[PDB]
């Protein structure tokens, strides 16, 4: 172990349970919002699930006021959307880069990972204590433990889609999952990583001892596509089209979740505004294979780096642009206007 | 826990080092095939890495026997060859089905993972303490911990090249790290994984105790390419001048590991040893390595002995052949 | 395994550390106390250390009722006395019934050990932030992972003063450390235990992790003898005198604590105020190797049987004086270490 | 904290149990002996228990000596003995001093605990395979899971005879279990053991994997007495009758094992062969309580003390040679024949 350069301590996934567990209405927001999303999956509600939020966390203050913002239009929107804010702890790098608040949660290479730890389960109670549910891609394969019971949906990183690590994770999660189409835009892994994690598994895993041990799964039957572009966009008609011949083809679902981030606004954050007109459209016009939909949002427009020494602006994404509260808001009154008029 | 049916208990890897440890012959061949092929990495020894073995280890008997047969030809070319056999015990899947003798030993869905760690140690450990070193996939997480030290080279799949957790893994291996192209002919997401896996990292993982703990990583410079073509083969001459040009674009060293299977019909890896052999000859010096998928039958089954039961493979009349061929194709590029 | 029926999972210590984490003002109350008894057994405070407390803690609301009233005698009686209340959640019993809180803190045989340690370490933080420094009993060699942070002195029983596991602990603790007499009155067990847990020691026990593991302790030089009496009470001045020239003869400090109850009371719980008396008189009288009391007190007197509604404040393990004699022993106490200074 | 210097990494008895597995042999050795101890503790077999070996075992060498010889007399005294060796790993100190060979194998303080296991495995195993039951006190809580697959009978020493923690431990041994006499020569103590190890208990200790945990044991009916006197000697015919006495009133087994040694021997290891006299005509005269005996014997008799050491002798209790112990046990194998 000439590579490995220092070894340290790590608290077990009870220690972290044992500290803030989940309250009554917190449990009650996590189970309400996976029931909710299973029945939308299943066919049997024509609501809209929309999973939208900041690219990364990095600011339990920024967060919990852009939650308390958000909150008042889930409760607004509701007969009409199932609203469940992004509360991302972990960055996947093309390369290198800062990998999310649970990696780092001071931003600055001192990796206090306990800290983390303890920061993003603090933070994801007092959120679904609120009454907001909460989205998370699932990129490491020890922090589900710490995290996942106030989890009301999941994401597979496009990176990742085809990791049979991944797809043996998703099948013994408790929470839907998603599974975006390949980097290029392929489809064929993302119906295959459904159809993986549709199926009961045994493999290696760490238990909430944070011992490693020997587990088996029953399959998760709530998993299916997000559409977020390749080399082109991949939310219009003619692509909507297509994945729904391919799952069923496959003999999944013919429905879809449309991200309206990265490929789908061809990395121009304002973009998200334009896929939401097609999409809005598309549901108005009658489309019941979308089901939901993903945007990446704040309450600053843009971006910032830690790489500049410039102050760090409060509320704005240090990872991908977002769009900022006024266009956030827009955006979700769209949707719903949309899911009405499909209805009606 | 709804989707969680039951928690077995598994070995720590503490366990199976104190029964299965390293003889001092084990671990020199180790040391001195990662050597080797550091060597050949940094361009001072101009001979050919060749890993080649069964495309999955399913009978100790059948892969012991191959072990002999290859450790002949090891010490035969070895002025031209570093020989290292291919021992997989993780099998990357489309969708569903086998994942190797450690996820199911006895191939019967009982899921023996703890007999599975056991077999796999000991075979290892007797393939590395003849002489000849091994080769793997590092496809999970914490089985790396079991036998990454009976290890002289590792792939990563073409399906996890672009994964964190994988290029975090390669990181930190003590052994030399190929990463494969995309399933689509891309070299970027490997050119992106060699430059993720030569930063330091820091991490969870699983330790010999069995216990989870924050790890931090060096960075493995050992890293390269592994061409095994997309949609087409890419192999040729052209696609090699691309890749060469891509590294120095991407300020990496100009190598390549071909593997002559798969995307780039078992028998055509005997063509490809042909090409890669002209090139080889002709002065190609960015061929560092090559990768073939060798068994004592050829053919596949889904049970006949040295028969693959996963991918298709050469024979072994096949493999002297491309042995000989390659170690040919060395002493031209030398004189 | 023939003989092991059931195995199953137990928090591991830093479990219970994160989620009830000591306060500022707790690891105050500990640091200082453990000071105030090490300047005591050092011959540089002439105050008495005083465990006063229930037998057995059952009902963590009576407990804390309890803790307030002595804390304001804590205060009141500080130049006096080093007052430190005595948690203990079980009752050793060769003969078993309730197996104490942590064991079975639902009184009804559930072994919820889990929920033990949480309503114990609770109790004890509470404690410790309101001001009041505890002490308790170390039977077992793993809760005490869980609990000894919030402790301030601690004991060994007499069945296990013999125990070279029990002197391996002692030689670990961050508290004071007291090793009671022979079951038979006999000092010789109890000096032996005090020069073992003064040197290091190297053994196996279980981590804050909840790991098995090597540990090398420095030795522990806060020890000394408890008096709790034999066949015949051994607190007399003859006693006292008898047990403070083996302690030197053995190159140990002559000094001892005196444990009011039990065979020095003859299972009476009322004669814990004869013993007081006699202990009063031998202090106040000039004996300094006297350097504290045991005494089991709780808010009202006597005892209960476990079986439907329980009384309020009353020891369902061995029986305890109520708050009336306990607040005029401790003035007995005071008064005596007042005139013990001329 | 303040009292604790270094904490390091110690193997988990899966670790011990995988590299240092048990024989077929070694499996039947454990599993007969263990159904032998019974039936006599049940009163189906005349025979004697001897617990007889090394007061602490230091050297395996001496000791795989001492074993080949021992297994000797076991096959041909087999007819009226159980002969079971003595090989104790960890010894209880009056205060402070070498704990045997798990603490510090090495008599160095170099406390290099792991190697201690491995090494103790290995001799038990060893000793197992060729067919010698073997015999241990339990003191320490944590190394029973690395050893007692190989025990056949064990003994909870004086010290501890009293002690919770110890008493849970006999409730859920695989094998009979031993309590000595309180060290002042007090029998309840011991009787109150007995009965607690008997019974259900619910404790906190260390799984195979090194992890702590709730366990719940069975309760252990194969617990007998082990008289070692105290201030004087107890195994003369008059304080056996006594101990019977007690038994009978508490329930228990009147049943008896005598040790020969310690305060019996007046601390002289040359005693044990007069107790053995005395224990053996009341055998003769037709005792049929008397279950088993405890002997201190090594290759070479006398103690030494802790650079290089002499071979065959003890570095702790001092023990009876090998020429005594021969005649001790054909003097034993010979009282038994008459009782009959």
């Amino acid at each position: 172990d000439l590579r490995i350069k220092e070894i340290k301590e790590l608290l077990p996934p009870v220690a972290l349970l044992e500290k803030f567990p989940a309250t009554e209405n917190a449990a009650n927001t996590v189970a309400h919002a996976r029931k909710a999303i299973h029945k939308i999956l299943k066919g049997n509600d024509d609501r809209l699930l929309v999973v939208i939020g900041p690219c990364s966390i990095h600011d339990p203050v920024a967060a919990k006021e852009y939650a308390t913002r958000l909150l008042a239009l889930r409760e607004e929107l509701k007969d009409e959307l199932e609203i469940v804010m992004r509360v991302y702890f972990e960055k996947p790098r093309t390369t290198v880069g800062w990998k999310g608040l649970i990696n780092d949660p001071h931003m600055d290479n001192s990796f206090q990972i306990n800290d983390g730890l303890r920061i993003a389960r603090k933070l994801l109670l007092d959120i679904n204590d609120s009454g907001l549910p909460a989205a998370g891609e699932f990129l490491d394969m020890i922090t589900p433990q710490y995290l996942a019971d106030l989890m009301s949906w999941g994401a597979i990183g496009a990176r990742t889609t085809e990791s049979q690590v991944h797809r043996e994770l998703a099948s013994g999660l408790s929470c839907p999952v998603g599974f975006k189409n390949g980097t290029d835009g392929t489809i064929k892994v993302a119906i295959d990583a459904i159809n993986a994690a549709g199926a009961p598994h045994c493999f290696l895993s760490v238990t909430k001892w944070g011992h490693s041990a020997i587990v088996n799964t029953s399959g998760n039957g709530d998993c299916h596509i997000i559409l977020r572009g390749g080399k082109e966009p991949n939310y219009s008609a003619k692509h909507v089209a297509e994945v729904k011949e391919g799952l069923n083809k496959a003999g999944l679902p013919a429905q879809v979740m449309i991200d309206f981030s990265h490929a789908n606004s061809s990395k121009q954050f304002k973009k998200q505004m334009d896929v939401c007109a097609d999409v809005c459209q598309q549901i108005a016009g009658g489309e019941k294979a979308i089901i939901g939909v993903m945007v990446e949002s704040h309450l600053v427009e843009g971006n910032q780096s830690l790489e500049s020494g410039e102050p760090l602006a409060y509320g704005k994404s240090i990872t991908d642009a977002c769009i900022g509260w006024e266009d956030t808001d827009a955006l979700l009154r769209q949707l719903a206007n949309a899911v009405k008029a499909r209805r009606g």
